[PDB]
C-alpha cells in the first residue's frame, strides 16, 4: 500500500487526508509539530474508511521517522521576507529526514512562498529534480477555470487555462490560452457569449481570491487541498496528467537554477516532461518578471 | 440538479460540502447566522469542482430563503440539559422555514442531544415521519466496525454491526449482531483471533471515541460528515442502504411518540422500513435505558 | 430513479447497461426485437450491483410500454443506401412510442448513418430539438485523443480535440482545434515531439478505426458505449460538459434543416447551447462534405 | 503501474478490460490463442480511456512472452470429464509460462471446472499457495444477495451470505450465515417480510442461474467479470476483503490436499487468512460432498 505523508497537518492537511481516504490512495501519516492535534485528526479520519468503502490507515505524528518509506511528502509546515529564513530553518530539518528516511519520495511543497521554499527543500533532500514541485499552476487555475465555467455554463473540467511563473501576485495568466471544450475562448468572445471586460475582472478576481476568501472570515484550504491531491494521485497511479506546477528550470524560458510554474507531466517517475510554452515577447515580459521576484527571494537566503 | 442544504456550516458542514462536490451529488447551499464565514467556505469549494469533474453550485447564505426547493436539509445548527431551551428555540425557526419553503425535503438532524432534536424539528416542521431523521448510528457504528476491522486484519466495511437506542453514553451496542464478512464475531472469538476482552476494550473505545479525539486536541467532523453523506446518498441516489439513523417509533419496541436509533432502510421515498431488531431481555432492558434517557430530556421543554 | 431504456440490446447495450450499473446511473431497460436475449443479459448484469455497491433494476423487454417514463432513451436498434428505407421504418415506430409513452425523454440515437437517423427519429416522434441528438464526435475525437496521448505519452484525457460534421469516413478532423493540456498541438510539433507526418497518419487511423478493428475479426462497442453514457451521464446529472454530438442546424454553419456533428452543452434541460465553430474556408469546405453527404442519404427517404 | 494480464479474452475477458480501464486499475495484455481478436477488443478498450479519465495500456496478445513482470493473471481460457485432460494441458502450458515470467504474479483462475482447475495451475505454476485462488463464492453469493436484496427491497450489497465448498451444482448455500444490514435473516422470516419457501426458491435459482441465462439465450460474463475484478482490486489495492473463494485447504474442514471454496482475505500479500467457519454437522455434511466432488474429478487427471 503506497504511502503518504503530510508533513504539516493543520486545514489543508486535514482535507488532504479526507480526500486520500475516499479515494483509497493510501495509508496517511498526518504529521505535525504541534502535540495531539494530529493523533485526533487522524483517529476522527481513519472512521470514514467505513462510509468510503477504503482500506487507509490513517495515523497521527509528531516523529520525523514515520517519514520512513513514504511514496508521496506533502509539506504545509511552516511560519513577509522575514518569514524566509525562518522557513528554510524548516526546510533544512524535514530536508535532512527526507534523504535520510525516504529519499525516492516524491515531494510537492506548499509552504509559502512556495517558488523559493521548493528549491530550498530541493537544495536540502538531494532528491533528483524530476521528483520535487511546488503547488502553484492547478490552484491557481482552478480559479481561473471555474469563473468562466460559470459566466459560460459549462461543465468547469471543461474550462482550460494555464497561469505561469509563480504561484503568488506576480502569476501570469495566459489569455491566449484559454480554452472551453478546447475550443478558443476568444470564439465566445467574438459570439459575445463573454466580453474581454468580464474575463480581465475574473483575472483580478484570480489573482486576488485567496485574499477575497481570507476577507469572507474564512481561508482556502478545501481546493489546495484538492489540488495537491491531484498531483499527488497523477504520482502515485501513473496518469501522466499536465498539470501546471513549480519545477528546476533548466534552460527552458531562457532561466536557470530556479524553480518556477510551467505546464508539466507527473508520471510513476516524477515530472515525465517540462512543457516549455512557446510564449510571445509580452507573455514572456510577464514570466520574466514572476520569476524575478523568485529569485529576488532566494537571493536573500 | 438536487440541492442540498447544510443549516450550519461549522467543521462538519465544510467537509460535507467537500463531500458533495466529490461526489457530484447536488448543488450546495452553506447556511449560517455567522455572516461571511460561509460565503468564504463556499467560495473555496466551489473550485474544487474543477478537481472533481463535478458541476455542483456551492454557495453560502446567512439568508433562510436559500432553503427553497432544498431536496435534502442537513441541520448542525445549535449551542448539559440547560442548552435543550436554547436548541429548541432554533429548531422552532428552522421548523417554520422548512414547512414554508422545503416541505418535501428529506431532514436529517445532528444538533445533539440529536435523538431529542430530531423529534423537535419533526413537530416544528410538519414533515411526514419518513422524511426527517437524525445522525447516530452510522457514525457509532463506523467507530465500532473500524476498531474490530484492525483488530482481525479486514477491510473496515465487511465488519457489520449495530448500535441502537441513542445517541450518546447509553448508545447499545450489541455484541450478538456482530458480523466479520457475515460471519459471527463469536466464531473469530473462538478462533483465538480477537478476544471478549479485546471487544469490551473496543466497546468502551468506541462508546467515549468522541472524548478521546476532543482530549486529542481536535473534535471529530470527517466521519460525522461521511456519515452524513452516506445517509443523504441512500436518499438522494434511491439506493435503499440498510443504515441506523434515529426515526420515529410507532410501536417499534413497545415505545411510541419518541424517537430512537434502529436499523431503517433509506431510499428515494425516505425512510422506506423501519427494522424492528428482535432483541432480547437483556438487549433490550440496554435499549430501554437509553430512549429512557431521551425521554427524560424530552420531557424538559 | 432514473430509467434509461436502451432500445437496442446486442454488443454496445450489453457495455451500456454494464456502465450504467457501474456508476449507479439508473434503472434499466434492455429493449430487444430478439426474443429472451435481453432478459438473459439483463439478469446477469443485474447481480454485478452487489460488485458495484449499486442498486440499478436491469430487466429485458421485448415490449414497447417500458419505454414509458423513461428520461433518457438510447437507440441503437437497426439493420448500404438500400438500409436507409428499412431502418427509417424502424425509427417510424419508435418514434411513435416515444411521442406516446415517454415524450420527455432525451434520446440519443446511434444507428447508422446517424446523422440521418437521428432526424428521422426527431421526425417520427415529435420530441423537442434540444431533447435528442446522434453518437458521433465524443466517440471519433476519443479515437484522435488517445492516439495524440499515446504519440505524447500524456493522459488520454488531456488530448482535446474537434471532429465535426458527420460520423462517418466524411468526418472533419480539425487539425487547428487540437491541444494538448490545453496547449495548441502545435508548440509540440515545433519542438519535435511529434510530426506533422505522424498526425496525418493518426487522421488516416482515426478516420478509419471501424474498419481497423472490424478487420482485426473484432467490432467497435466498447467506446461507443462508453461515448454514450458519458453523453447520458452528463444530461442525467447536469453536468453540462460540452460534447461533440449530432444536432438539429437551424442557422449554425449556414444550414438549416439537417442534422450536424458539432460541440453543444449536455445538461439537464437537454442541449443548452449549440457551439458554432468559427471554421475558416478551408475547415468550411470540408465540413460542408460531410454535411452534404447526409443531406444526400435524408433525401433519399 | 500494475499490469494485469487476461488469459482467454473471450466475454469474460472483455468485461473485465472494461472495467479494469473504468477504475484505472493497471495496464491490460488480452491475451488469447485465437488471432487478432484480443487485437481488435483491446484497440476498441483503449479508446474508453478518454471517456473514464484513465491512462491504462490495454494490448492484445497472441504471445506468451507478454506475461512478463505481471502482476495478476486472470485465466479464463480453456475448452464433461473427458474436457478434464484437455484443460490439464492448457493449465501446463500457461503455468509454465507463469513460473517463467511472473512467478510473483496473484493468480486468479475462472476455467471450469473451477475448484480442479485452480490446482492443477497450482501444480504446474509452482506459486506459493496463497498466490492463486478460484473463482467462485463471490458469483455464487452476488446471486443469492441480489435475489434476497430484491425480495426484501433493500441495497444488494446490505444483503450478505456465504457459499461454499465447490462452485457449481454441489455448491452449498448457508442458510444460517445469511443476513441483512447485519442482521439474520431469519428475523425477517420472523417477521413475515419474506418466506422459508422464497428462501428455498431463491436458492434454487442461485445454484441453476448459469442454467437460466444460457436458456435464456445469452451466457453469464458480466457478472462473473465483475466478481474477478472486485477479487483483483482487493489484492491490488490491498484492501483486505473477506471473499468466498477457492484455495487450497491444509487442514481445514478437516481437509487437505485439494482446493475449497471458503471466505478468506485477499490483501496485497495474496491471500492472508484463510477462515474456516464453524459448520455444523449438516452444512459440514453438504461441504464435503462439494468437496467430494472435487476430489473425484481430481483423481482422474
Amino acid at each position: 500500500k503506497p504511502k503518504i505523508v503530510l508533513v504539516g497537518s493543520g486545514m489543508i492537511g486535514g482535507v488532504m487526508a479526507t480526500l486520500i481516504v475516499q479515494k483509497n490512495l493510501g495509508d496517511v501519516v498526518m504529521f505535525d509539530v504541534v502535540k495531539n492535534m494530529p493523533q485526533g485528526k487522524a483517529l476522527d479520519t481513519s472512521h470514514s474508511n467505513v462510509m468510503a468503502y477504503s482500506n487507509c490507515k490513517v495515523t497521527g505524528s509528531n516523529s520525523y521517522d514515520d517519514l520512513k518509506g513514504a511514496d508521496v511528502v506533502i509539506v504545509t509546515a511552516g511560519f513577509r521576507d522575514d518569514l524566509l529564513p525562518l522557513n528554510n530553518k524548516i526546510m533544512i530539518e524535514i530536508g535532512g529526514h527526507i534523504k535520510n528516511l525516504c529519499p525516492n519520495a516524491f515531494i510537492i511543497v506548499v509552504t509559502n512562498p512556495v517558488d523559493v521554499m521548493v528549491q530550498l527543500l530541493f537544495e536540502h533532500s538531494g532528491v533528483p529534480k524530476n521528483k520535487i514541485i511546488g503547488l502553484g499552476g492547478v490552484l491557481d487555475t482552478s480559479r481561473l477555470k471555474y469563473y468562466i465555467s460559470q459566466k459560460l455554463n459549462v461543465c468547469p473540467r471543461d474550462v482550460n487555462a494555464l497561469i505561469v511563473g509563480a504561484h503568488g501576485n506576480k502569476m501570469v495568466l495566459l489569455k491566449r490560452y484559454i480554452t472551453v471544450g478546447g475550443i478558443p475562448l476568444q470564439e465566445f468572445i467574438n459570439n459575445k457569449k463573454i466580453t474581454d471586460e468580464e474575463v480581465e475582472g475574473i483575472f483580478d478576481r484570480t489573482v486576488n481570491t485567496a485574499l477575497e476568501i481570507v476577507n469572507l472570515l474564512a481561508s482556502p484550504y478545501v481546493a489546495p487541498a484538492a489540488a495537491i491531491i491531484e498531483m499527488a494521485e497523477s504520482y502515485l497511479k501513473d496518469i501522466k496528467k499536465v498539470l501546471v506546477c513549480s519545477t528546476l528550470l533548466e534552460g527552458q524560458y531562457g532561466h536557470s537554477n530556479i524553480f518556477g510554474g510551467t505546464p508539466l507531466v507527473i508520471g510513476g517517475t516524477g515530472v515525465e516532461q517540462v512543457i516549455e510554452l512557446q510564449l510571445n515577447a509580452e507573455e514572456k515580459t510577464k514570466f520574466d518578471e514572476a520569476v524575478a521576484e523568485t529569485k529576488r527571494m532566494k537571493a536573500l537566503i
